[PDB]
């Protein structure tokens, strides 16, 4: 899904009476406070401009676009949406500052609600301040600033007064028309490690496979898979995993794709497989796709039932936050008559506002996802 950003440049100088209007201006496109594209506007296009083929989302989040203009001598600038007004003001200008949050869309929810900055002149604080926050799209333009401080051009810069904890700060002071303050933060990470233990009399019957596939689930969603073999002594480790999602701590679990003739039991990150000729287990997990229940319509519990070859077996389970929305049944026959049985899950409880979809590809990892529509 792409987008288009269009606007125009309007002159407020009495029709260029003093004939001091430049031939063009340079407008900058900022994506969430970051300069990603510049463009020259002239009378060729009747001072109109357009940025097309723009990504509407980055990291699955809506991109907040804004425009700034590089400083024009003796002109003061005003930005209203995409409409840039430059009014002729001999000897005076404006200065624009935008705040760039480089912290992965606030993944760890550590971003403050607002920050204050102050404009400096040739190095001395001016007393001109600004409070940047969501309301003003983290931008602010100061007006009526002196270009010359007695026979010599003056340089303006910005400085962040607020001390954002955990963040680092860098300021871009190259053009007073587009000053940018960047606050960087590196999101926390974790790792999950475990082992698989075989309970088959040290492979008495040589039925043990060469490897198993363990799945890593993030809040019920499968995000990575590992083939575990004896090469690592049946030990696995998932590294550099994001610790939070939208300010919330991610609940990580593991499941194992079905192994022929073994009954799986999962305790934490320890996966145990017991040799049980003709019998296995089935594992279910509920996936809540509703932006971490921000709208608060998620039920506190649901019920699912096991089905073999399409018929209700009567084996049910209540999934909730206490058992991590996951359950494993044991004692399931792999064969009936001479053919292999098929196992699927059914969500019994119908939850309003959500649409359900069930993945029955592998009985060792059945996943019921509910999308908040």
């Amino acid at each position: 899904e792409t987008t288009s950003s269009i606007g125009e440049k309007v002159w407020d100088d009495k029709d260029n009476q003093d004939g001091k209007r430049p031939e063009k201006v340079s407008v900058n496109l900022l994506a969430n406070g970051e300069k990603v594209k510049t463009l020259d506007v002239t009378s060729e296009t009747n001072w109109k401009y357009e940025f097309k083929d723009l990504p509407k989302y980055d990291e699955g989040k809506k991109i907040e676009y804004t425009v700034t203009e590089d400083h024009v001598k003796d002109y003061t600038t005003d930005i209203n949406g995409t409409t840039i007004t430059n009014k002729y003001t001999p000897g005076e200008t404006s200065a624009t500052v935008t705040k760039n949050w480089d912290d992965n869309n606030n993944q760890d929810g550590k971003r403050p609600t607002e920050i204050k900055v102050e404009l400096y002149q040739d190095g001395k604080a001016t007393g001109k301040t600004a409070i940047l926050n969501e309301s003003n799209n983290w931008t602010h333009t100061w007006t009526g600033l002196d270009e010359k401080a007695k026979g010599q051009q003056v340089k303006y810069t910005v400085e962040e007064l607020t001390k954002v904890k955990g963040y680092t700060t860098h300021v871009d002071n190259n053009d007073m028309g587009n000053l940018i303050t960047t606050n960087k933060y590196t999101p926390e990470t974790t790792s999950s490690i475990g082992e698989k233990v075989w309970d088959d009399k040290d492979n008495q019957d040589g039925k043990r496979p060469e490897k198993v596939s363990v799945n890593l689930l993030a809040n019920g969603e499968k995000v990575k898979t590992l083939d575990v073999t004896s090469e690592t002594n049946w030990k696995y480790e998932f590294k550099d995993l994001p610790k939070y999602d939208e300010g919330k701590k991610i609940e990580y679990t593991v499941t194992e794709d079905h192994v022929k003739d073994y009954t799986t039991d999962i305790n934490g990150t320890t996966i145990t497989n017991k040799y049980t000729p003709g019998e296995t287990s089935a594992t279910v997990t509920k996936n809540w796709d509703d932006n971490n229940n921000q709208d608060g319509k998620r039920p506190t519990e649901i019920k699912v039932e096991l089905y073999q070859d399409g018929k209700a077996t009567g084996k049910t389970a209540i999934l909730n936050e206490s058992n991590n929305w996951t359950h494993t049944w044991t004692g399931l026959d792999e064969k009936a008559k001479g053919q292999q049985v098929k196992y699927t899950v059914e969500e019994l409880t119908k939850v309003k506002g959500y649409t359900t979809h069930v993945d029955n590809n592998d009985m060792g990892n059945l996943i019921t996802t509910n999308k908040y529509t």
